């Protein structure tokens, strides 16, 4: 199975940086959305699950298809909540109506991490949309309420390593959980790209408390709270050695996130050679709009 990456017709460079400012603006204008948190960390979470359906076994799943506009996956329990990035995307996918929704969805994630003053990503164009009966079938997603074991195995199957994934989890420090959308809950209001998750880790006292959902969270007195896979992180001795990494070197864990990140939007993609090369966007600061 092979998804070739195929242009959109006579788009270049100037076109995808219309797309990328459109949602940018939108972001700096929808700012009420999540009680002042805005869209961003909603946009990177749909990013990730579009691709994290990925099996590198057989290629199926993946950002490649847009898959996630189709009833199956949009009602997946673990994309409960994702439905409003989608709803944000709608009137930028009307005015540029020849982005396929693969290309849409994913530099949606690219542009929140970087209107949040988080690192460049580079991004590459070409998903092409495939038809519904493309789309992978619920339950590829990762659940929340396991061990170190568990997300080392989970993130092989994307072609992750250690590194890779104690780099990807960093965007725990975004946005918050929601006890409607997956029985978590709390986790503060942050809409700034920074390695505070890994810091946070390593310096607050938590404490394992059940929530009103009855599952169990690590929370701290100061709001903060973590996942049992995010606190997995500092139970295993390989992946407790990354953490502290990049709670001392906010510029490594920059541009490991960028390339982690990068490969997750890419996973299952064969590029041709005479393929453009990777775009790397302005933020609207850098453009002085
Ligand atoms: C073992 C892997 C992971 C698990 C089990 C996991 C689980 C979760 C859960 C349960 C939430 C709360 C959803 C809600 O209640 O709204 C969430 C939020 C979030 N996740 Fe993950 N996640 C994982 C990996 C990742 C990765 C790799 C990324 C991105 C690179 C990511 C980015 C986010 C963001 C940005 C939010 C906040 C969304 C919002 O504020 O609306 N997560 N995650």
């Amino acid at each position: 199975l092979v998804h070739v990456a195929s242009v959109e017709k006579g788009r270049s460079y100037e076109d995808f940086q219309k797309v990328y400012n459109a949602i940018a603006l939108k972001l700096r204008e929808d700012d009420e959305y999540d009680n002042y948190i805005g869209y961003g960390p909603v946009l990177v979470r749909l990013a990730w699950h579009i691709s994290g359906t990925w099996d590198k076994h057989d290629n199926t799943g993946g950002s490649y298809g847009g898959t996630y506009r189709f009833k199956k996956e949009f009602n997946d329990p673990s994309n409960a909540g994702l439905q409003n990035g989608f709803k944000f995307l709608e009137p930028i996918h009307k005015e540029f109506p020849w982005i396929s929704s693969g290309d849409l969805f994913s530099l949606g994630g690219v542009t929140a991490v970087q209107e949040m003053q988080g690192p460049k990503i580079p991004w590459r164009c070409g998903r092409v949309d495939t038809p519904e009966d493309t789309t992978p079938d619920n339950g590829r997603l990762p659940d929340a309420d396991k061990d170190a074991g568990y997300v080392r195995t989970f993130f092989q199957r994307l072609n992750m390593n250690d590194r890779e994934v104690v780099a990807l989890m960093g965007a725990h420090a975004l946005g918050k959980t929601h006890l409607k959308n997956s029985g978590y809950e709390g986790g503060g209001a942050n809409n700034v790209f920074t390695n505070e998750f890994y810091l946070n880790l390593l310096n607050e006292d938590w404490k394992l408390e059940k929530n009103d959902a009855n599952n169990e969270q690590w929370d701290s007195k100061s709001g903060y709270m973590m996942l049992p896979t995010d606190y997995s992180l500092i139970q295993d001795p390989k992946y407790l050695s990354i953490v502290k990494e990049y709670a001392n070197d906010q510029d490594k864990f920059f541009k490991d996130f960028s390339k982690a990140f990068e490969k997750l939007l890419e996973n299952g993609i064969t590029f041709p050679k005479d393929a453009p090369s990777p775009f790397i966007f302005k933020t609207l600061e850098e453009q002085g709009l």
